[PDB]
C-alpha cells in the first residue's frame, strides 16, 4: 500500500491537554502512535497523560519560549528517540474591535501582539525544533522524514467582527503552509494546515446556552459543532496518506462564518 | 466513535474503470463498500468489475446522458437496496489555445462544449439522481442520507497555458461545491470536492518520458505523480468523517502548476 | 504615465444593452472611448445604442451562435477599424435545486445547460473572436494588444441555495482567467475577471421590497446595492493599468452571501 | 457620479519615503489630496516631502510604536485637519530556512518576531489610530468616514522556500482584511487589500542583474516589474470607488510565484 500506519510514529502534539489538540492526541494513541503531549504547566497536561496510558507523555512548556520548545523536543528525543509528526495546535483566542467608534476608545494593541506570539510565533518556533529533529531521521521508503500539521482557523476566511487578531493570526498559518512545504521539499518534511470550524473544546465553554444554539444555528451540515474525534482523524489521515502537502483543509461542516 | 466503517457503504463511482475512479473503486471495496463502477460502454468496465470481485458490478452509461445515468442508478439501487455515496470522477481533458495568434487560427470551440458537458453537466446529472435515491434512505444517527464527492483539479486553481477549457470545467466544480453542499443541508446530503494534481493515470498515459519527468521536477514532495489508492484513501476519509463538508482538498504533493 | 487613457480605444460590452454592461458602456463612451454593444435582437440595444451616441454601435448577437458573433465582431472591425477591449458581461441566472427532496422531483437539468452554454461558452466564443481581432494590432508601448475582461460573481465563491448551476458557471469564469492571461501572455492579451456583488440592474428587478430590503442588510459597507458605474469604472481602472492580469476581483461591499 | 474625487482628501501613506509607499503617495498628490508620508526617521522621507511639494508633510514614526503612530496621525489632523484615508504600506522582507537541514542549524526565530512587528502588529497599530481619527469626521453622502487600504503580498497565497515568515505576515493581512471590514462596517471605514506582485522598490535593489532577469522572465504579462505608479492607481481607485471593501486585489502581471 502507498497509505502508511500510524503504529509506531511519535507525535507532539502542542496544546494537547484541551480540546483539538487533545482530540488528536487520543486518535493518534489509539492507532498505536507514541504521543508527546506539550502544553503549559498550568494546564491538565499531567492528568491527561496519566489517563492516556504509558504511549503518552506530557512534556511542560510554552510555544512562546524557545528554550522551553527546546528542552521539551529534547525529552520526546530522550524518551522516544525520534519524531515523527508534530502537530501545531496552541492557541488563543480574544474578541475586540481595534477601535470603539461610538465610545470613542482604542483597543489593547497589546492583545493582538500576544495573539500572534502564541499563534504564529509558536508554530514557528515549534516548527523549527521539530525540523531539527526530523533531519535526525532517515528518510523513509517514500523519501519522507516528518510531517508538521497546523491548525489555523476557517477564521483565517471568514473572519467575524471583534475577529481581526484572531483572524490574524489564522490567516499567518494559512500563508506559512506551501512556503514551508517548499522548504522542506527535498527534505522530506510536509507541511499541512487544518482549519476547523466550530468545535466544542473548552474555547468555546463560555458562551451561554443562547450563543451556543445560534453558532449551532449557522453550521449547514452536520447541524453540530464539531467533536474533538473528527479533527484528530483528519490529522491522522494527513499523517498516513504523504500526497497531502502545502494545503489547507477546511473541516467545518460546510460552516461560513457570516458578518 | 464519530468516524463510521466504510463496511456495507453502497458508492457509486463514475469513470470506475480506470485511474481515480478505479482507485477509488477498489480502495472503497476493500474497505467493505458495496461499489458500482458507471463509465462507457466502450471502456474495460466489464472486466474490471470482474477484476475487483463480486462486491463490485458495472453499469454502463454515459454520464452526458440523464436517461442512461438514471438507468445505471435503478440498477444501483436493484442490485444493491440502496445508495450511500456518489463519487463524480469522469471527466475528459484537452490542451488548446483560443486563437493561435501566430498562425491566426480559432481553436475548435465545440472541444470547449464536450469538456462542460462531460465535465460539468454529467457532475449535475449524477448529482441530481444520486440526489434522488438518497432521499430514499433514512437519516442515519449523525442525520445524513448520503454524500457526493467530486473531482475537480488543480488546473481550476493553477490552470496552465491550453488549459483554459480544463481549467474552466474544473472551476465549475469548485464553485457548485459550496452553494450544493447549502442546498442539501437538512437534507443530510454532504457535497465535497477534491482537487487532485498530477497522478498516474490513462489520462497521463500519451506524455512522453521526456514530458514525465518534466511534470515530476515540479512536484515539490513527494518528487512523483500521485498513485490512485492515495486519491481513493481521501475518497474514503470523506466518506467517513462527516464533519467535512462544502470544502475543496487539494491533493496534489504541494505543486502549483506554473506558466 | 504608466497608466494609460481610455480616450480612442474600441471596446466591445457583451449583455451592454442593460445593468453591468450597459453600465460599462456608459463609463468608456464617457471617457473616449468608442463602444460597440453586442446583444440580443430582443433587447433594447438598438435604443440604447442611439441615446449613447455616435460613439457607441449596436452589433446584434447572440453569444451562444459563433457565427453571430464572427459577424458582430467584422462589424466593429468596419464600423471602428479595431477592437482594444473586450468585456465579457451577458449572462443569465436561474434558482433552482437539483432535486427537491420533500417533494421528491427532478430539476430540469436542460436549465444547466442552458447556464453554461450562455454564461461560460458564450464568453469562450467572444475571448476567442475578440483574440482574433487583437492579432491584428500591432503591439503597443507596453507591448500589448488586447485586454479580456470577464464577469464573474460571488456566487463563484458564496453560492448560496438554489444557485448550484449559477455557480457553476461563474467559477467556471474565475477557472478561466489565469490560464488564459497565460495563453496570451506573450501576445499582449491581458485577462482579468471582476466579480460583483449584487448590483442594482434588471437581472434583480423581479425581487419585491421585501427581498430587496433582506439583500440589502446582508451587504455590510456600503450598506446598498452596487450602481452600474461602480462595476464600469472597475471596467475601466482595468484597461488603464496593465500590471492587473490574471486575476478575479470582488466587488461587493464586502459581502459574502450567507447560507 | 458614484466615484467620487480624490481632490482635497488627506491620505496618510506609511513607508511613503520609498517604493510603493511613494508610489500611492506621488500618485493622490497628483490628484489633489493632501498626503503625510509616515516613515522612519533614518528614511529619506524629509527630502522626498520637500520634493513633492505644499500638500505633502513627513510624519516621523515607527510602525511598531504606538505612542509614535498616535503622535504622527495627530499631526496630521493639526496640519489638515482630517483624515479620510491610511495606506498601510511599511514593511520588511527576510529570506530564510527554519531549519537548514543539511547544516543541522536553527534559524533566528527573532527574525520572525521581527516580521511579524513590523508587517502585521505595525499595520494593527496604524489602523487602530487611524480609525481613532476618522471616527471624528462625519459620514459622507455614501454613508463613508474613511478607509484603510493593505499593501499585503502575493507571498500570501504563492509563498516561495525561504519566505515562510514573510508569507505568514502577508497572510496575516490577507485575513485580517475581511473581518476588519466587517467590525467598521456600520461606522463607514472600509477595509482593502492590495498583493502586489514584483515591483522595481528598494526592497528588490539588493538583487543582482542574473536575478532580475530571473524574476522579470516569470512575470507573464506585462512582462516586467510593476512600476509604483501602478500600485498607486490601484489604491486610488479603491479610494474613489467605495463599493470595493473586504476583498485582496492580487496586482501581479499575473505572476505566480514558483518553487
Ligand atoms: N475549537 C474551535 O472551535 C476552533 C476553531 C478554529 C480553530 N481552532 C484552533 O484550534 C486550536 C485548538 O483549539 P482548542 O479548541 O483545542 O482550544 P483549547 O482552549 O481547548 O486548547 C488550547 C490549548 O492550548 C494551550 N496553550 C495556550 N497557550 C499556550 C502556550 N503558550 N504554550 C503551550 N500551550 C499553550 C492551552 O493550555 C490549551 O490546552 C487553536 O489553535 C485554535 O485557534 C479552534
Ligand atoms: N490524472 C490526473 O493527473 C488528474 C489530475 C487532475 C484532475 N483529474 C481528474 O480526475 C478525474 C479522473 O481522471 P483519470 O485520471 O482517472 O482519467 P482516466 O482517463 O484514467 O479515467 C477517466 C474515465 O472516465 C470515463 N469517462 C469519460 N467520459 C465518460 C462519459 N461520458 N461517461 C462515463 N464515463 C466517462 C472514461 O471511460 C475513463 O475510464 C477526471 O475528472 C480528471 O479531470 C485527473
Ligand atoms: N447584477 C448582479 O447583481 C450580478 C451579480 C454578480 C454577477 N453578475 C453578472 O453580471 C453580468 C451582467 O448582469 P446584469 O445585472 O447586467 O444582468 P442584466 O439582465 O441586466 O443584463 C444581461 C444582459 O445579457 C443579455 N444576454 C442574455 N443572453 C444573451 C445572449 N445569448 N447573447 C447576448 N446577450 C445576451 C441580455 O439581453 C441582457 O441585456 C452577468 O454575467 C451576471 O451573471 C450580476
Ligand atoms: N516591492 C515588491 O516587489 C513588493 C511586492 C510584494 C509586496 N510588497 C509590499 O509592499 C510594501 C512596500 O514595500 P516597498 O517595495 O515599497 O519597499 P521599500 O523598502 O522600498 O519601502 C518600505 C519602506 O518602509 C519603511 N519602514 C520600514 N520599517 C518601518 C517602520 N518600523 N516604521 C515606519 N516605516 C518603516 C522603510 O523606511 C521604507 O521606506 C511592503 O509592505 C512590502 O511587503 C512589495
Amino acid at each position: 500500500s502507498a497509505l502508511r500506519s500510524t503504529k509506531g510514529l511519535v507525535a507532539l502534539v502542542t496544546g494537547g491537554a484541551s480540546g483539538l489538540g487533545r482530540g488528536a492526541a487520543e486518535n493518534l494513541l489509539k492507532h498505536g502512535a507514541k504521543v508527546a503531549i506539550l502544553d503549559l504547566p498550568s494546564s491538565a497536561g499531567a492528568e491527561v497523560a496519566k489517563e492516556l496510558g504509558g504511549d503518552c507523555i506530557f512534556t511542560p512548556a510554552s510555544v512562546t519560549a524557545a528554550s522551553e520548545v527546546k528542552s521539551a523536543l529534547a525529552d520526546v528525543k530522550k524518551k522516544f528517540g525520534r519524531l515523527d509528526v508534530a502537530v501545531n495546535c496552541a492557541g488563543i483566542a480574544y474578541s475586540f474591535k481595534l477601535f470603539n467608534v461610538k465610545k470613542k476608545k482604542l483597543c489593547d494593541l497589546e492583545s493582538v501582539r500576544k495573539t500572534l506570539d502564541v499563534n504564529v510565533m509558536g508554530y514557528f518556533t515549534v516548527a523549527a525544533h521539530a525540523a531539527e529533529l526530523f533531519a535526525e531521521n532517515e528518510k523513509d521508503e517514500m523519501g519522507q522524514r516528518g510531517v508538521i500539521i497546523n491548525t489555523a482557523s476557517i477564521a483565517a476566511f471568514d473572519g467575524q467582527a471583534g475577529q481581526s487578531a484572531y483572524s490574524a493570526s489564522k490567516g499567518a498559518i494559512v500563508g506559512m503552509t506551501l512556503p514551508l512545504a517548499r522548504d522542506f521539499a527535498d527534505d522530506g518534511i510536509r507541511v499541512v494546515t487544518i482549519a476547523p470550524g466550530i468545535f466544542d473544546t473548552p474555547m468555546m465553554a463560555s458562551f451561554p446556552d443562547k450563543v451556543r444554539n445560534f453558532l449551532i444555528g449557522l453550521v449547514p451540515n452536520p447541524k453540530r459543532f464539531g467533536v474533538p474525534e473528527e479533527y484528530g482523524a483528519l490529522v491522522r489521515h494527513i499523517i498516513e496518506n504523504r500526497y497531502l502537502n502545502g494545503e489547507v483543509i477546511r473541516l467545518d461542516g460546510a460552516l461560513r462564518m457570516p458578518a
